[PDB]
């Protein structure tokens, strides 16, 4: 069981460099629009930014947009939430089939980490319950896109915006809505406490059974409402959609509630043993990742 | 610290679907040659294989090679170690600048996991000291390529071949040499014992220091010679190349000998605490990765 990214080839062709005055970051070129964070036009980030004022003084000739080696001709730019839509005169002939989607709590996606208009890394990640992610971004990563591949099309779900004081990372949907409601402002912002994604830990243990790792499995069941009471006080999400696990419960013969029991126990530590090579419960893998990696089903 | 892959776009254009009879796996199409595992032509996989015999009875009309939706035309094939070089009429016009390199023990690289000639996932891995990797492959992944991006070119380093009884994964170089000397035969083969990569664990601990996670750091030094006598009997590799860590020692003020000392004690357990979110020592990240991810430098 390995955490994988979906391939990045369709997305790489859309990444561009967006320069405005004294700032450089990344943009996403789809059709004749380049999407990027609006804070690229902020002329002074020492203190609170009045983005209406910044937009009113914005001058189109201060933009430079580069795709690989070619300059794109900027013809207009409008502000939408915390993003800019920059109209260029060239159409990206490598625009993939795509849509835009806003992630829900816990949902998996892929980050293409880009610098200077060029992709440098790719990884799978989950939107955490506090609406941040643990990216690896350093300065210059803003505008890096997050995406999912689904039925032959690219769902664009994340545009990188800011790093919080804690080191956690916040982006926006491509509608311009910042995840978690955080502001593109210079001052300190603090995220809510993270919660372990219970549905993913369940999938993790099903994966463990399927690979023969069963030293932790016991016959006792913990009822869902009894588990949810425990979760609320111990930093775990509640259990929902138990039906979703039916394919895994059938193939293993282990009901969900026996794994809820194991979570409550295994949270106190593994005692030196390892589950699939991990020394603590892992919440990285969704049910769909587990069935895909072990069976080839989507 | 997040495990990442380098982007996959350049390599996706080279993956093809290779079918011989009723066996289907992946090929790597470079110039006018398709590289793939030679066991694609083995007519009976249930017993010892005489590849000289199988090569002598190979009939080229049994091949089907598809790139996306186009069929490639086979004009010849030759056998080189545990690979086949299949000469086609068509030159891959998306062949990147590239070379073939053979991994050293402990070296990091990227896998593009493919099925039916189509990339499905991408992840970073290390060649382990026992010449296996911890992959996540199911039937049909054979021929999936491993690569590194360096200096404006693709280094092709791994062609996926077999899964061992233990679940570990074994490949060959593209020059046809199986990593670890394993055979492309259907009998049980057992790998040697894996060792923890000391230089990676030292990189890991430096990353922890750089992130102000030093609860585990003490003042005592442990000399390299003494660490190494402990390592040889405790499942860790010897410490080498401590000059690369000089820049991190200088930057941090913490010499390598204080981290070797920490490895010795922390191997016994973390006492319920965590380091960068891990519950035990982690050997997945090289010094190169740590420096690239935190400081942007190759
Ligand atoms: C865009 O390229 C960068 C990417 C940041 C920088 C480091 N790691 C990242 O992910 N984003 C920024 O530089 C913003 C700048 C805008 C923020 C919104 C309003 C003004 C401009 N800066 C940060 O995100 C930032 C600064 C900072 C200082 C100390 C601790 C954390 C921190 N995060
Ligand atoms: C190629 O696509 C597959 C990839 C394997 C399949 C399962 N997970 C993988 O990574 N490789 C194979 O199918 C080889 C084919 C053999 C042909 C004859 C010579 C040796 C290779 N089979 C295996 O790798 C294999 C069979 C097997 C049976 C029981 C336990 C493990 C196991 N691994």
């Amino acid at each position: 069981l390995r955490k994988m990214a979906q391939p990045s080839g369709f997305v790489e062709k859309c990444v561009v460099r967006v320069c405005y005055g004294n700032t450089v970051l990344n943009g996403l070129w789809l059709g004749d629009i380049v999407y990027c964070p609006r804070h690229v036009i902020a002329s002074n980030t020492t203190s609170a930014i009045d983005y209406d004022h910044e937009y009113s003084i914005m001058r189109l000739h201060n933009f430079s947009i580069i795709s690989g080696t070619a300059f794109l001709g900027v013809v207009g730019a409008t502000m939408h939430g915390v993003t800019l839509k920059i109209k260029v005169s060239q159409t990206n002939m490598h625009t993939p089939r795509h849509s835009f989607r806003t992630l829900k709590s816990g949902e998996g996606f892929n980050i293409l980490a880009c610098y200077d208009g060029c992709a440098q890394g790719v990884f799978g990640v989950n939107m955490r319950t506090n609406w941040t992610i643990r990216g690896s971004f350093i300065n210059g990563a803003c505008g890096s896109p997050g995406y999912n591949l689904k039925n032959g099309e690219v769902e664009f779900v994340y545009m990188h915006q800011i790093e919080l004081g804690s080191g956690s990372h916040v982006g926006s949907s491509f509608d311009g809505v910042m995840y978690g409601g955080f502001e593109d402002q210079p001052n300190l912002q603090v995220e809510s406490a993270n919660q372990m994604l219970t549905v993913n830990v369940v999938a993790f243990l099903y994966a463990a059974i399927l690979n023969g790792c069963t030293w932790w499995l016991k016959g006792e069941k913990l009822f869902v409402e009894h588990y949810n009471e425990w979760a609320q006080a111990n930093g775990f999400t509640a259990m929902n959609g138990e039906d979703a696990f039916s394919i895994l419960a059938a193939k293993t013969g282990v009901c969900v509630e026996r794994l809820l029991h194991a979570i409550q126990v295994l949270n106190n530590g593994f005692g030196g043993k390892q589950i699939l090579g991990y020394s603590s419960l892992n919440d990285e893998f969704s049910i769909n990742e587990v069935v895909k990696q072990m069976f080839g089903v989507n």
